[PDB]
């Protein structure tokens, strides 16, 4: 048996998947949580550096979300400390190889989700 | 399992990714340090994970023409030129938005794989 699928990529003791297709941060969650994953959470500089170049020149949902009212949150519940910066004021966190923003979660994006290696 | 601390797995095999600028050959041989080769494309999946993990910066990967002999993958597979390498040099390198050849000589980044079981 192996950690992970031979069509997710395997880094740092987690699977990732990085989308075909566009969808909206509620479906991208909504797929990754369908093959038991959620979208990506970033532990570190190394799992950050990985996903912005990869990524490339395109946007990517990852699993980070504000809501007014509440402390920005990880897609497994832990809580985000803002260790990197996220520009703009949407709800729904993006990042590509020059920037991690911020846009409307009802907008069309590739996504990438991650889970532990089995 | 899987790949080792600081590998990438993809398709079953292993990827490493340079931190320093080296020539083919110093590259080929970091690679083989660590039972590796320059990274060998089996696949367009190969070829659009190697681009896009690649980024944005020259990658040496395992191809590479002598004069008077065919084109060879550094795992001793002959390549069919299923893909075009644009340029004048001998040595092969990838980013996101090119393949394309090199003076052997020169200092690029390079990427290793390796199969994996
Ligand atoms: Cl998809
Ligand atoms: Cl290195
Ligand atoms: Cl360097």
């Amino acid at each position: 048996v192996s950690s992970c699928s031979e069509d997710w990529v395997g880094y740092q003791r987690k699977c990732y998947f990085i989308s075909t297709v566009k969808r909206s941060w509620t479906s991208a969650q909504n797929a990754c949580s369908e093959h038991g994953a959620t979208l990506a959470v970033i532990d570190s500089e190394k799992d950050m550096n990985f996903l912005k170049r990869y990524a490339g020149r395109e946007e990517h949902w990852v699993g980070l979300k504000k809501e007014p009212g509440h402390p920005w949150k990880w897609s497994n519940g832990k809580e985000f400390n803002n260790w990197f910066n996220v520009t703009g004021s949407d709800k729904c966190v993006f990042l590509k190889n020059t920037e991690v923003s911020s846009m409307e979660c009802e907008k069309n994006l590739y996504w990438i989700c991650n889970k532990p290696y089995k």
